[PDB]
């Protein structure tokens, strides 16, 4: 259960919260608060220390396949045994809900750190408040697809991908935006061109724009 994690108390009485996660691709994504235009009277932030995303996974993902990736027999070396990691962010929203409503809580993922935010909320067996995949593909598909959740099949999903990633090219984000489309939960898919493995800031002016649309503010 040993875990970090730097916590942001709202101005006025908390009602909403955000759980950012983040793994190369750890960025400190603590400073993104001051770059949106939604009221934060109301939110809590969950910056949860880089140990709940194992290292493990991005290993073999970015070790075994081509430069040039499009797909995905490299299902072999994923660490799915993610879950662990899954679980602690279970326990995490099992702690804001028993503290914020469980529809009420927001699960957003940066690279590496994206997968463990769409795979719990479509395996979580409560009501959550939304996903928001930046820069992720979807692994161990095979092993995650019969775990869903049809409790959360339709809340508000946010996929963001860069044109010129090289590191987690688009056609994987793609990848995550339609294997979630078709599996029942539907999501907006907003690529943005020239931009690579990274967070640019009209992509900052959607997920502001996300939160507020979300949260009803």
């Amino acid at each position: 259960n040993a875990m970090n994690y730097e916590l942001m108390e709202p101005a006025k009485q908390a009602r909403f919260c955000v759980i950012w996660l983040h793994g190369a691709d750890g960025h400190d994504f603590v400073d993104i608060v001051n770059y949106f235009d939604v009221s934060l009277d109301e939110i809590r932030f969950i910056f949860p220390h880089a140990d709940i995303i194992p290292v493990t996974i991005n290993m073999g993902m970015q070790m075994r396949a081509w430069y040039d990736i499009k797909s995905l027999s490299l299902n072999r070396v994923v660490d799915v045994e993610i879950n662990s990691s899954i679980a602690k962010v279970n326990k995490l929203i099992d702690s804001q809900v028993n503290q914020i409503a469980s529809e009420n809580i927001i699960l957003a993922g940066f690279s590496q750190g994206g997968i463990i935010a769409t795979y719990t909320a479509i395996t979580s067996q409560r009501k959550l408040g939304g996903i928001m995949a930046l820069s992720t593909y979807l692994p161990a598909w095979d092993n995650f697809k019969g775990k869903i959740t049809s409790i959360n099949k339709g809340l508000p999903i946010l996929v963001c991908h860069g044109t010129d990633d090289q590191v987690l090219p688009e056609v994987l984000g793609h990848d995550l935006s339609d294997k979630l489309k078709v599996s029942g939960f539907a999501n907006e898919y907003k690529h943005y061109v020239g931009m690579q493995h990274s967070v640019c800031m009209e992509e900052i002016k959607d997920i502001s724009n996300f939160i507020a649309k979300t949260f009803k503010i």
